[PDB]
């Protein structure tokens, strides 16, 4: 049927990766939306990805519950991490592959 606030919350819960963005994460309608979504892809995860112009539910959980300022923004375990400006300095440092190993999330080889 169709999705409360309740099951975005249940979701981060769920979910080893989570993201909030402008679009769908294969036609988005913004820039730092596609590059967000090539971290998650060119180190091979798992995640789930909502979009906030879509649906009004998920617009309202970035509002009440994702605090943050920025967007688009990366959740990992039920956690908050940053915004698309951060999840790059993870990448280069190595520090996103030592998390994702340490936690054993899928990705590419370590």
């Amino acid at each position: 049927g169709a999705m409360v606030k309740k099951d975005i919350d249940d979701t981060i819960k769920s979910e080893d990766v989570v993201t909030f963005i402008k679009g769908l994460p294969e036609a988005p309608m913004c820039a730092y939306s596609k590059r967000m979504i090539d971290v998650l892809e060119a180190l091979g995860l798992e995640y789930t990805s909502f979009d906030v112009l879509a649906h009004p539910v998920v617009r309202s959980y970035v509002k009440e519950v994702s605090e943050w300022p920025t967007i688009p923004q990366l959740f990992i375990k039920a956690e908050f991490v940053g915004g698309l400006d951060i999840v790059t300095k993870m990448l280069e440092s190595g520090d996103l592959k030592k998390m994702l190993r340490d936690k054993g999330i899928t990705c590419r080889d370590l």
